[PDB]
C-alpha cells in the first residue's frame, strides 16, 4: 500500500475473525487474504486515532499465525513492550473498539490484563516477556495444567539485561516455553549493540534454536509454529520481519513511522535539552552523552551527528548506562545520562551504589517527568522526585520553563557531583531563552509574585498555572528550582508571614517535594498549615496530558479550588 | 485591451511588484488581482535583462503568465516543476531568487542557460536537450508515492518537444503506473522554425484521452484568471492529468510576435562565414549537380542552415520535427533506393540517434552522410550541448568514415568526400566561423585516409584533427615542428604516422574531442599494434563537463589555444 | 457502527410495528435495543434521500424511544428544543412513511410544528423556548386539574440562552410539576463554549438526577419511569454523543450537523463577508468579530483562526452579543456582530437601547436576509428592514451582489455609528469583486440602467432579476444600496421623469424599503404611481429558495407580471 485509507476498508474475512476461536475455523488458504485485510484495517484505524505504526505492520503475519496455531487464551501469549500488538487486539474481540485507541476511556496503548483475557501481561517497558512467560509456564506445570507459554520479543528488547537473566533461568528449570525473536534489525533508532551485530549463543545457553525463518511467509510460520508448539523444554524461534512491512513509506522511513499522529508553539523540552547538550559540548571537550536507545525521544540527534565520538547509545540497557557514566567520571570526563523518569526506575541501584555512594560527577537529564499522556501509567514519570531526594548526595532540580531548564542543566553540570534535572514531555510556556551558559545559585528559589495570605511553592512546570491562581487570589508564588538542597531560609520566612503554604509538583505527593517542605517545617517546629498538591496515590488512566492533569487537579482550576477549599 | 510593446528597454524598468515576488513563497502572499500587473512587470524586466546579456527570448515571453500561475498555485519547491528544454525558464529563474543575478546570465560563473539542479533548489531537473520533462517528472512522482510525501509533479512541455519519441514513451508508461502527475502542453504552433509534423497538425484541430490521460482544454495561456482557476482544479485531481494551454511565442513584444523564428534568441544590445553557412552552401551546390541529394534535419533548419536549400529544393528537404532517431533511419531507407541523404545534426543531438546510426546505417554499410555541426565546445549553452564525444563514439563503429576538417575549404572538400563515398561518413565541424581561408568553389573529393603535411620540421610532430590547426601552426613556429592536417580519424593515414614515428622524437595529437577514446587514441592504438616506440602526447578535452563561458574561454581552460598547446609540449620536453 | 448511508430502504420489520407511541408501548423492553438499531438504519437512509439535519437526531434515538415508551404521549406533553433533533420523534409519531417528503414543498416541515401533528406540542426552530413553553403548559394543566406530564428536552447549547435561565427561575418559583431533560453532548453546531459548557440547578430549586448514559436504554427507561411521578421541578442530566451510530459523524460532528441529499458557482455571501472581515482585520487592529454560536454559518472560520484574540463566540446569546459590542465600542474598538436576520430579532432591545440610542460604532452583518428555503418560516429573515429602519441613527444597507456586499460592509464599518448590512443565504450572480477596501458615498444609489416610463428601485439581490425584466420593458433600474438614509434626490428625479416607480425588496412589504420611498413621496407631495413588490403578509411555507421566491413573485417572471398589470 501507498496511502492510508480514510474510509473503513472492506474486510469480509477479518470481520469473520473477531476472536482467535473464529480465526482458527478459517482455512490456511484464507490466512494470506486475512493478512492483507488486517494490514488495511490497521492502516485505517491507526490513521484515525494515531498510535504506534511500523512495528505492528511487521508482525501482522506472525500475529495471525500465533493465534491460528496456539489455543489462546488458554495458551499464554506475552508480547514484549506491546507497541506491536494492535493486530493482536484486532483479532481478540477489540477490532470495533480500535476507534477508541489511546483515547480517554478507550483501549490502552499496550496489552493490559484488565482490558482482555487475551492480554496475559501488561507491558510497556521492554524485555519483561520472557520472565513473565517463564513464571506462567512454571506455575502451569506445578498446577498440572497442559497449557503452552509463548513470548514474542524484539531484537531491541533482547538487549536488556533482564532478558538475559530470564533466558538463563529458563534453561536451569528446563521449562516448556517458546521464545520468538522478532528480528527486524531495528529498535526505535537502529539497533546498535554487540547483540545486534551477532544477530549459537541461544543454543549454548540451553535453548533449542530454530531459524531464521521468513516472518512474513504465513505457510512457513504456521508449519514451524505447529512443530515447536508440542516440542518440550526451552524453545527459541528466530523470525525475521521488516518494520513497516506492506506500507512502502514506512519501509523507507522506519524511524518516522515508528509512531504517527492521527491524520488531518515553543520548543519541546527535549529539544531545549538537545540544544543545551550541543552548546555545552562545544565549550567543554569532556562532556559525553549517553542514551539507552532513545536518541530520538530525548533528542540527542544533532549531538550524535556533531559529536559522534562523544555520543553513546547503549541499547535498551538503563543499568549499564549509569555505571558506564560512573566509570567515565572516574577518569575526569563529564557524562550526561539522558533517561526518562520511568526508565530510570530500572537503573536505581546503579545511581545509588555506583554514583551517589561515590559522589561521582554525573548529570542525569530526566525527560518525561510527570504525566506522559496516551502511553498511560506504564510510562508515567510519577516518582523520580520521591525516589531520588531520599538518596544522600543527590542534587535534585525542577525547572519551570525553557530558560530555567537550560540554566539548571548548566547548574547541575558545573556542580561537582551527582545532579538530576527533571522536565516533562511536550513544550512549555515558550518564554525567552537566555543564550548564555550560566548557572544559578544552588538551593535558592526565586520569588515570582509577592502577595498576601497564601504562598504557592512551585517545583516545576505548574508555575504558569500557579501564577494564574496567584493573580486571582493575590498570593505569593515561589519558583523553588531545587528540591534538594531546599531553600530552607525562604520556606522559613514564608511560613511566618503567610497563613497557608501550598506546594505544587508533578510528582507523587507521597515522598515528593512538598513532603521535603513538610519535613523541614516539622524539624524546625514551624506549624503553618500546609497543602500538598501533586499526583495522587493511584495510576492515572491514559488520556490527553491536559485531561490527566485536570484529573489530578494540577491546572489552574484544580489548584485554585484546592487552595480556596483549604482556606 | 492588451498593449503591444515595441522596443527593448535599455534601462532597468520600474518593477515594484516583481521586486516583492523574489521567490514563490513571496509571490504566493500577493493577491490574485495583482498578478496581471506582475505579468506586465515581469515582461518588462525580461525584455530588459535579455537585451543586456543576450539569450533565449521568444519562448520565455510566451510563458510569463503560465510561469506566474504555476508558482502561485503550486507549493514550490516542495511540489516538483520540470521545465522541458528550459530555454523558456527565464521567468522561472526570475521568480526563484535569481532576478538580480540575471545580469550574469550565460557568462562565466554566472547563471547557466537552462534550469540546473546544482544552481537552485527550484530547478528539479537539468535540461537542455528536449523532451525529458515527462519522463523525469514521472520518475519523481513514482518515488514520491512510494515515500509517502504527497508531492505534486508537473511537466511543462512545448508542442515542439512533444514530437520526440521519448515523450510518447513516457506518456504511455505514466498511464500504466497511474501516476499522479500533471503534463502541461505549452502549445504555440512553433518549434524554432514553424512546427511541421503530424502531431502539430492534430494539435491544431483540437488522443491523450485514448492513452490513459484526463484531457482539459485548450485554455488561453495568457489569461491569468483562467490559468489559476484551472491549475487549482487540476492540482488536486488524481492520476495522469493533461492540460492543453495555448500561448503566443514572443507574446507582448510586437517584433517577436511578427518574427518568432528570428526572435527565438537574440544577442545583447549594442570574419569569414560560419561553418554552418559553408555547409549550407555546399548542400545547395551539390544538390544542383546531383538530383539524388536529400537534406534532413531534426527541427534545426536555422541552426544547421538548410535555409537556402529548403527554399530551392522543397521536394528534397525534410524536417522530421525533434526526432533525431527517425531522421537517421529515414535516411537509411532513402539510401536503400539509391538516393543520397545528408543528415544535418549537432554532435550533442546525434547521441540520441546512436543506435539508428549503428544498427540501421553502419551495420548495413548504407550510403548516408552525417554533417555534424556544433562539434567541440559550444560556448554559452554549456555542457548539455557540448559536442565532446562524436569522435569517440563514432570511431569504434565499423564501416564509419570519420572526418575532421580544419577550415572552410576543408569542410567543403570533406563533405564532398564523405558524400561521394559509397558508405557511411561523418564530417564534424564547430559552431561559429573559422580562419577565413579561401574556399575552392569546385566540388571534388580528396583521397580518403590521407593527411596533408602543412609544415615540414623536425623533432616534434603535431598531428591535428580539426580546427586547432591554426593554433598548432603558431606553436610550430618557435619549435620548428612539423604539422599534419590529418583530415581522417578513420581510416587513419597509417603510412604517414609510421613515417613520423620513425623520424621524430614526440608525436602530439590535437582534437576538440574527449581525449578518452578520441582521435589521439586511434593514433595510439596504431602505434601499439606496430610496436612503434615514440612518445605520444594526447591533447584534447578533459574528463569533466566544462562550465559555460565564451568559446575562447572554454578552449583556454582546456588548453587548446596556442598558449596551452605550447605549455603542454614544452612541459613534456 | 455504520460506515455508509444506505441507498435502498432498509428492512425494518420492528420499526414498522412502532408507527405510533401507542403501538411502540405495546412492545417489550427487550425489543427496544433492536428497535433503536432499526430506527438509525431508517434515519440514515431517509436523510440520505432528502437531506437535512443529521447528527443531533442520531444522538437522541434512544432518548426518543424511551420518552415515548414511558410517557403517555400525546396526552403527556413533550417539547423538543430547536427541533433539529426530532427526526426520530417524527418517525415514531405516524410520519415514518412521510419522511420521504421531509423539507420538500408540501412535505414535512424541518422542525416540529403544531399544525403538522398532535404529537408536536410547540413549533420550534429558534432555540431555548422549550422550558418556557413546557412551563406554560404545566401551569395551565394544573389549573385545569389535568394531571398530565410536561417534559422539555433541551440541549447544552440551547441552555446557554438567557430565556432558558428565566424559565428555570420562574418554574422554581411556581413549584411546577415538570421535567427538564438536559441533552448534554458537549456540542453546539461548533464546539460548545461559555462558562456553562465548562460547568457541565439544585440551588435554583430543581431536583437534579444524573448524569446518565443517554444511549443505555435500560437505564433511560428505568430512570424516566422513576422521575415521571416525582413532583415539582425535575432536572435530568443525560449524556449523548452527537452522531452516535455513524462513525463519520462521530468523527466529524460539525460537518455532519447537516447533510445534503446523496447523489459551479460564485462564493456564498457568507464567504464574502468572512473574507472581508479578515481583510479589514489585517488593516485595522480595532476590528472585533462576534457571533452567537454561528461561526460556521456566518463564516468567521478563517477570522477565528487568524485573529483568535479578536474573535468572540458568546454561545447562543444574541442579546449579550449586541450589548457586549456596545461596551467594546465605548473603548474605541470596532466590533462587528455577525447575526442572522431571524436571530437578530431576539436582540432588538439591545440594538435599540444599548447601541442606537447611544449612536455607538457597531456594524451588524445580517446574514440569511429574506427567504431561507427548507428551514421554513421560523428562520425567515423577513422583517429586518422593517424593524431596523424605524430606529433613529441606523444606517441600513442592502447590497445587490458580492462586490456591493464588500463595499457596503466597509461603508458601515467605517461609518461612525450603528450600521446594518443585510444579505441572503447562498451565492449570488458571481460578479467581479474589487479587492480594495474603500467605502461608497452614504445615501446614494447607482443607476444601473437608463430607460423610460417605468423605474425599478431595487433594494438588494433582486437586481439581477429586475435587469432581466428591464430588458423587455426598457425600464430604468436603480441599485438603491441604502434604505436609510434614502437617496431622496434620486427618487425625486425619477418621480418627475417616469410614469411608474416600482420598489423591490426581499423583506415584508409592510414597513419595508418600498414604504420608505412612499413616505418620502408623500412628504414631498409627489403623486407618481408606486408599486411595492416584496414579501407578502403571511408565513411562506418551506420549499426550495427558488420556489419560495417564485411564490412571492420576486423572480423575473413574477416581477414582470406585476409591472405589466400595473401599467
Ligand atoms: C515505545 C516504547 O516503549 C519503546 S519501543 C523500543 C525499542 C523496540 O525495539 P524492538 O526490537 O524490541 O521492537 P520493534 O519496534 O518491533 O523493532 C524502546 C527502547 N522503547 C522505549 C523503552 C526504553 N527502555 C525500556 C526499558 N523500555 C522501553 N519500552
Ligand atoms: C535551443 C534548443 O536547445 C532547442 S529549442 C527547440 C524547439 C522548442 O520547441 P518547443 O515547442 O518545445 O518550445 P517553444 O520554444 O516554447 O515553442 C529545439 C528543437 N532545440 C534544439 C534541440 C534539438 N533536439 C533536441 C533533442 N533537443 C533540443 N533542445
Ligand atoms: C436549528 C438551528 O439553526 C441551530 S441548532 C444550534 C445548536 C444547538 O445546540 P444544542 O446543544 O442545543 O443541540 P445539539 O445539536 O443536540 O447539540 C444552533 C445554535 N442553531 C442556531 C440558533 C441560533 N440562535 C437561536 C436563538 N436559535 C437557533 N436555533
Ligand atoms: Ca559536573
Ligand atoms: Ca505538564
Ligand atoms: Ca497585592
Ligand atoms: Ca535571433
Ligand atoms: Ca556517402
Ligand atoms: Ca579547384
Ligand atoms: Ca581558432
Ligand atoms: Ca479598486
Ligand atoms: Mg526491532
Ligand atoms: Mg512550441
Ligand atoms: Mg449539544
Ligand atoms: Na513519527
Ligand atoms: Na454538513
Amino acid at each position: 500500500l501507498h496511502e492510508i485509507p480514510r474510509e473503513r476498508p472492506a474486510t469480509p474475512l477479518l470481520d469473520r475473525a473477531s476472536s482467535p476461536a473464529e480465526l482458527r475455523r478459517l482455512g490456511e488458504a484464507d490466512l494470506e487474504t486475512l493478512a492483507d485485510e488486517l494490514r488495511q484495517y490497521l492502516l485505517y484505524t491507526v490513521g484515525q486515532t494515531g498510535g504506534h505504526f511500523g512495528a505492528g505492520l511487521g508482525v501482522v503475519e506472525l500475529t495471525i499465525a500465533l493465534h491460528y496455531v496456539f489455543d489462546t487464551p488458554d495458551d499464554r501469549l506475552v508480547w514484549d513492550v506491546g507497541h506491536q500488538a494492535y493486530p493482536h487486539k484486532i483479532l481478540t474481540e477489540r477490532r470495533e473498539l480500535m476507534g477508541t485507541l489511546r483515547q480517554k476511556n478507550g483501549l490502552a496503548a499496550f496489552p493490559r490484563r484488565a482490558e482482555s483475557e487475551y492480554d496475559t501481561f501488561g507491558v510497556g517497558h521492554s524485555s519483561t516477556s520472557i520472565s513473565a512467560a517463564l513464571g506462567m509456564a512454571i506455575a502451569a506445570r506445578l498446577q498440572g495444567k497442559e497449557r503452552k507459554s509463548v513470548a514474542v520479543i524484539g531484537d531491541g528488547a533482547l538487549t536488556a539485561g533482564m532478558a538475559f537473566e530470564a533466558l538463563n533461568h529458563a534453561s536451569e528449570v528446563d521449562a516448556d516455553m517458546l521464545v520468538i525473536l522478532n528480528d527486524n534489525d531495528m529498535s526505535i533508532s537502529h539497533n546498535v549493540g554487540g547483540l545486534s551485530n551477532y544477530l549459537t549463543l541461544f543454543e549454548e545457553l540451553g535453548w533449542n534454536y530454530i531459524g531464521p525463518i521468513d516472518g512474513h511467509d504465513l505457510p512457513t510460520l504456521v508449519a514451524t509454529l505447529r512443530n515447536m508448539r508440542d516440542m518440550k523444554g526451552p524453545q527459541f524461534l528466530h523470525v525475521v520481519t521488516k518494520k513497516g512491512k506492506g506500507f512502502a513509506p514506512a519501509e523507507l522511513d522506519p524511524i518516522g513511522y515508528h509512531a504517527i499522529t492521527k491524520l488531518e508553539g515553543g520548543p519541546k523540552y527535549s529539544s531545549v535539552f538537545g540544544q543545551w547538550l550541543c552548546d555545552m559540548a562545544a565549550q567543554d571537550a569532556r562532556l559525553l552523552g549517553i542514551t539507552p536507545a532513545m536518541k530520538e525521544g530525548s533528542d540527542l540527534v544533532a549531538f550524535s551527528e556533531r559529536y559522534p565520538e562523544r555520543y553513546f547509545d547503549v541499547a535498551i540497557a538503563e543499568q549499564h548506562a549509569v555505571t558506564l557514566a560512573a566509570g567515565m567520571a572516574c577518569e575526569g570526563m563529564k557524562p550526561v545520562v539522558a533517561i526518562y523518569s520511568t526508565f530510570l526506575q530500572r537503573a536505581y541501584d546503579q545511581l545509588i551504589h555506583d554514583v551517589a555512594v561515590q559522589h561521582l560527577d554525573v548529570l542525569f537529564a530526566i525527560d518525561r517527568a510527570g504525566l506522559v499522556g496516551e502511553d498511560g501509567p506504564t510510562h508515567a514519570g510519577s516518582f523520580d522526585i520521591s525516589y531520588l531526594r531520599c538518596i544522600p548526595g543527590m542534587l535534585v532540580m525542577t525547572p519551570s520553563d525553557e530558560d530555567e531548564l537550560r540554566k539548571l542543566l548548566t547548574t547541575g553540570y558545573l556542580f561537582d557531583g551527582p545532579a538530576a534535572v527533571r522536565y516533562p514531555r511536550g513544550s512549555g510556556p515558550n518564554h525567552p531563552i537566555d543564550p548564555d551558559l550560566q548557572p544559578v545559585e544552588i538551593g535558592k528559589g526565586v520569588v515570582r509574585r509577592r502577595g498576601g495570605r497564601v504562598a504557592l511553592l512551585v517545583f516545576g512546570v505548574q508555575l504558569a498555572e500557579a501564577m494564574k491562581v496567584a493573580e486571582s487570589l493575590d498570593a505569593t508564588v515561589v519558583d523553588m528550582r531545587f528540591v534538594k538542597p531546599l531553600d530552607e531560609a525562604l520556606v522559613r520566612e514564608l511560613a511566618g508571614s503567610h497563613e497557608l503554604l501550598v506546594t505544587i509538583e508533578e510528582n507523587a505527593v507521597m515522598g515528593g517535594a512538598g513532603s521535603a517542605v513538610g519535613e523541614f517545617l516539622a524539624s524546625e517546629g514551624l506549624e503553618v498549615p500546609l497543602l500538598q498538591l501533586g499526583l495522587p496515590d493511584y495510576y492515572v488512566e491514559h488520556a490527553k496530558p491536559s485531561e490527566m492533569l485536570a484529573e489530578c487537579g494540577l491546572d489552574a482550576a484544580g489548584i485554585e479550588k484546592a487552595v480556596r477549599q483549604r482556606l
